[PDB]
């Protein structure tokens, strides 16, 4: 068919100061306990306690779950649960990256579907929607807060699950960029990267749209603006501004146009060395782009354009080649290893990283199909 | 503050053949009957009938309401409101273009807030939000189906009465353009420009953000495009599907950044008249837009571009008034009215519907401020 | 469906000497007397009998209908099939312009069908192939020695019945440059002007496809530098080699694509008041592209850089419209009327042109589908 | 002399389930069987049992003879006139590529006229038309549905002989592009190679037309856009019509304006290694446009343009060798072997494998008569 559908919480905050209003929408939503569900780091920092006070400050009551961990697993969500039901919680809220996101989305399912996380891994292969959930974004990268996308990993077959289901989108969402302020250069830099990679792939997706399109080409051009710009100072608040704006515009694209695989392959990456996922996204977008090529290449020489590249005289393919150079001089200049092997990776695996990469549903929507001698080759170039 | 949001509903489903899944859409809400909202016209089409039939092969109760008006009415929801207690309905359908889908929201708003429809015209000033509502849109031009606007119209002080509230979103929303396929040209044409005022007034109003602003520039470039295809021949598939993707798009747009003194002068001449919305905006259009050149001339600029214009060698002056001149060039291939008086508005009643404008919501994000004695310059100049 | 097909004769000879050949063709298909039907202009020329001898050195006889009328009737066809049966003919060879070969065509049709001509007006509604045919073309713009239309009057109706049947396809064509020389120059005009519209038409039809599409084009290219050279000096050889080339072209691509209300309306005119077809056709040319203007603006585009023109800094609009100035020009150049008043039609009739206008299958491509107050518009436009 | 002539099957359907035709077609004929060439690979796969139940659905008789082989030879005519003979046939259907195609045809021009095949090398070295035959199309190259070619293998003289003769057009053609999506990738790039090695043969073929011109200039067009679409993914459905209506156009060119010396060397490369015909055309494009330049330099050069290439303020000289320069960049695209001995050409059989190329009848439209000692340079040259 022809037929096609765009999802979103139907509430969707942004800008400075707008996370003081969880407590208020919470007490909206009929709520009475919340599992606040983050991560060490930013409960270290004393952000769980800072929100945790604006909502039981409105009559709504939190127990903290400073569990989640990046690249989440199915074990931290098994525990959540057990914290959301000992704990006697009828709401989630997720304060955090892409990892709390998940993690509370994820325990979120479960505790209104029953079996593990690892039963919905697929397409909406749920049968109820999850428990109310507000997600409080503090990277400039995932998107997540908007998503019908849950990636949790499987511990044992060391694969970072796809979990696709229209059930796991956000209640409501906030995108406070004050609370984005303190995240360091490396980290902005590899969710920035994410959200490109978010958008790239949105654009080139098969299952792409009008409305998709015109998103993500809007993610690209603020990226590339104001990505460096907020790398070099994190101080820079129009930078973080226009970041949070970017990331929520490549998280609607890719949310409803599906990614490729960069994503397929990354998610193995991850799910074999837990290496960040934005980095995973940036060692391997320019060598999944210059595969893809052939299939979308007038869209590219668009890219190439939006990344700011002159492409007056060029034929669509030295324009579309112009972009994969762009991409590779952001990444240079925002310190991204040049390789996954100098952060750990393994021949023995690249095999089984590219049969894994293959069974991902992001890899259904790559404009270029594939054999499997190409993602490894893929795999082997992105090594060194 | 430099706070926003971002309103749509949780789940639209778009293409061919969407309509035939609004029975299980229904259904999963757990909602039971359903007040089925349309007008005349296409009850007798036979569109009511088949819409029931679907639903209630879902096991939903339908009970048909199809006596919302072109410019629904105050009478029009008191009506409704009666009907869907009557026969103890817990939920609304809406079936057909922007008057349906007004006379529903504004029905469910009243049957969960109680009062009447007029105890909400404002911004935000209802309590609890609306009953269950899925919007199946037949026109190319309101994207009320995904807007939190019910325009109604107060009969006795003849004001078409803007609601705007974030509990009018529509719970689901269905855009099939299967069922455009059968707009007589006048209602392409009036819909379209509708949409693509939605979009014009979204990209200069006050309100705007970059989410809005893709949006809306996308809508613009593919009703420039499409629109004339639509008008001059209906059964063009293509050419009605992407004017479904342009009227989500602008309505999208304008649901989240505002509109402005097209639309606040028009709710005005169309309570005094009765005119088609999208008549009056095709023909005030050009004049508020050269009201409002000074204040955003970059932005009318490159909607000349946006449109299909070569501005090479001009100054940005120059530029956004070709903008204009092709907006009036696409009204008149499309057979848009030249003014108001040779469809009856008089001259008297200029003073009171410019003081009326100056009330409407619309206009608080017009990017120019006018003082009364300019909006009815304005209206003296749509007269022609 | 997106189901299409390509008709024409299997063995289409051309070039300088090519007639010499029909006697052998002809006796290689098996046939043993064939009715040669032409007009009486080119059988007082003596054209009839030279064709004649080499058909009967080949062993093939030979009975002259030269009875054929500019603007075939009905009538032209009853005598034709009489003489035809009459004088134990087996095949049909025709000899001229458009004429000659859909009377031959009818003849050929009625004579494996029975009934009557009339019962055939529409689109493929014959059960048998018609009898072998040879044709051999000596006018540059019908291609009808190439197409399954013939186009018959009706003289009561006063109706010039467009009979589209792919049964009428001949079996040989033969295109002669070196029997066009003696085409007077309004003839060559109206021809040429004939095989424009073909190509105009195919390329905006909603039929075309890109082979229609590549014919098209090459048909406009070849008539914009050769139609004038053609009518200026009828004796250049090589402007009449490529308006043989350019007829063909008009016409494989006009009988797989389709035509429009160009010809539509041109039937009309011709069957009520009997002036050349190519002279209503160029009449009618720009305010027929006037009215389709917004359904094809970018192939509207495309043929004006076809015709010559420079497009450099123009919008597709503006680049369009040239389109039409240089179809008018062109016809300004080569004499043809302004108006069809002072040819002697009357403002009485133009109810009934219209009428019948949007009953031919021409209409069926149009790229904008009109009412009947439009179609009456153009011809008051190209009355005066 | 100055005349052409232009063949193609008098029927030919295009588009999405037109093969759902073939059985009622078979019955205007007035067939009772037909013999049902194909392949082993097609027959295995089920399409000749799915297609046979068309042709039985109509009341038509079907033996299947799917001993066609890849580059098929005088025995499978042989073995498949035997087959006719005996089921005793009286008409052909060819279901497949290139091979299935021309076996059919050879077996129904000698069950005509009695000889050998190998008697009827050459052109127009045959008396009487061939057998009724109806040949669907299911490569995206080749285009013999529509030729007057067949290529039969002479197993002795490892030729493969090229038959020139109109009494093997095909009296219907089938080119569903449904039929299409199962071609694996390298089949894609070598069968979409072959159609361009086709259209640019014709274009700068010393028996070019305006029309061939026409046909050539579009299918270079389209395959420069859409065939590194159809490999990179086959299930690309407008990349496969585009591609099919590309082959179809180019097969319309060549086979009335001629080839050259790249087909005449690539019949002796495979009919001494068997290798993929497309690939052969791949290999040896560059190398014999290289050494055609000088006769066609303006030619190349538009071919350049035609290709996606910007030609700015280049000589014509620079343009054209641009041609190649993109010719051998969609090669290595498509993964295209560079040379001859690494598929296992041998160096001792230069001498007569390029003795035999001048002898192929396609060498005769070549637009550079070359030298053996030029022949011999070639096929070194591509031997590395
Ligand atoms: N505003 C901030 N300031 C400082 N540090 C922060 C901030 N936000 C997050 N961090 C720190 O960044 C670390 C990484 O947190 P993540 O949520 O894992 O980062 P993110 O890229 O947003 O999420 C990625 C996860 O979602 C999936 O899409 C993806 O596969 C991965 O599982 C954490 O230690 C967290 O404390
Ligand atoms: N697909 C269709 N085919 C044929 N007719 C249709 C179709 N859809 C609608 N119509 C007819 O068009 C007429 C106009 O109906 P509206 O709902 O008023 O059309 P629309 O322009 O979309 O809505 C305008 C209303 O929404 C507000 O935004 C606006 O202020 C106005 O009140 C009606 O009589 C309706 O029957
Ligand atoms: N080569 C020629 N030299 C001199 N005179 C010629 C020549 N060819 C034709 N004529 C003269 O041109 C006159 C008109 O002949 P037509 O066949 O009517 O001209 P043509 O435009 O080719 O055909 C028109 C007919 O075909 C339909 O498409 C169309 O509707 C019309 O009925 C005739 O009197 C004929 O003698
Ligand atoms: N739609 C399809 N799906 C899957 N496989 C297919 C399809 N069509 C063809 N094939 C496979 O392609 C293989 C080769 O078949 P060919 O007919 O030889 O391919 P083609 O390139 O079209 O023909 C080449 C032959 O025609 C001559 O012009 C040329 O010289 C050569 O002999 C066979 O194994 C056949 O099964
Ligand atoms: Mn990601
Ligand atoms: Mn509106
Ligand atoms: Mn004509
Ligand atoms: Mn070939």
């Amino acid at each position: 068919n022809t037929q096609s559908a765009f999802f979103m919480p139907s509430v969707n905050l942004f800008g400075a100061g707008s996370v003081n209003e969880v407590g208020t929408r919470l007490a909206d939503l009929g709520v009475k306990k919340a599992l606040l569900v983050t991560d060490a780091g930013l409960h270290g920092l004393g952000l769980s306690e800072k929100i945790s006070s604006i909502i039981r400050a409105a009559g709504v009551e939190v127990s903290i779950f400073p569990k989640a961990e990046p690249n989440p697993t199915d074990k931290n969500v098994a525990e959540g649960l057990e914290a959301y039901n000992a704990e006697n919680c009828d709401s989630i809220v997720t304060l955090g990256g892409g990892s709390s996101h998940d993690a509370g989305k994820a325990i979120a399912l479960v505790a209104a579907n029953g079996g593990k996380i690892h039963d919905y891994e697929g397409v909406d292969v749920s049968k109820e929607p999850m428990v109310p959930l507000i997600a409080i974004n503090t990277t400039a990268g995932t998107g997540s807060e908007l998503t019908k996308f849950t990636i949790i990993t499987d511990t044992e077959r060391k694969v970072k699950m796809a979990i696709v289901d229209k059930h796991v989108t956000p209640t409501l969402s906030i995108n406070d960029p004050e609370l984005m302020v303190g995240m360091p250069p490396s980290l902005t830099a590899a969710t920035g990267l994410d959200a490109l990679t978010h958008a790239i792939e949105a654009y080139v997706s098969t299952g792409a749209t009008p409305i998709t399109d015109a998103l993500a080409i809007q993610a690209i051009k603020i990226i590339s603006k104001y990505l460096p710009r907020a790398v070099a100072n994190g101080k820079d608040i129009e930078a973080r501004e226009q970041m949070a704006f970017a990331q929520s515009l490549a998280g609607m694209a890719f949310n409803n146009a599906g990614l490729g695989y960069v994503h397929a392959i990354a998610h193995q990456l991850g799910g074999f060395y837990n290496f960040p996922h934005g980095v995973c996204n940036a060692v391997l977008l320019p060598y999944v782009c210059r595969f893809n090529l052939i299939s979308k290449v007038e869209r590219y020489a668009e890219i190439a354009a939006f990344l700011g590249e002159n492409v007056d005289g060029l034929s669509t393919y030295d324009a579309a080649e112009k972009a994969i150079k762009a991409i590779e001089r952001m990444a240079k200049d925002l310190n991204i290893p040049k390789g996954f092997k100098e952060l750990g990776a393994k021949e023995e695996d690249i095999e089984t990283l590219a049969k894994n990469a293959m069974k991902d549903a992001c890899a259904l929507t790559n404009p270029r199909k594939p054999k499997l001698e190409e993602v490894i080759q893929i795999i082997k170039n992105a090594m060194l």
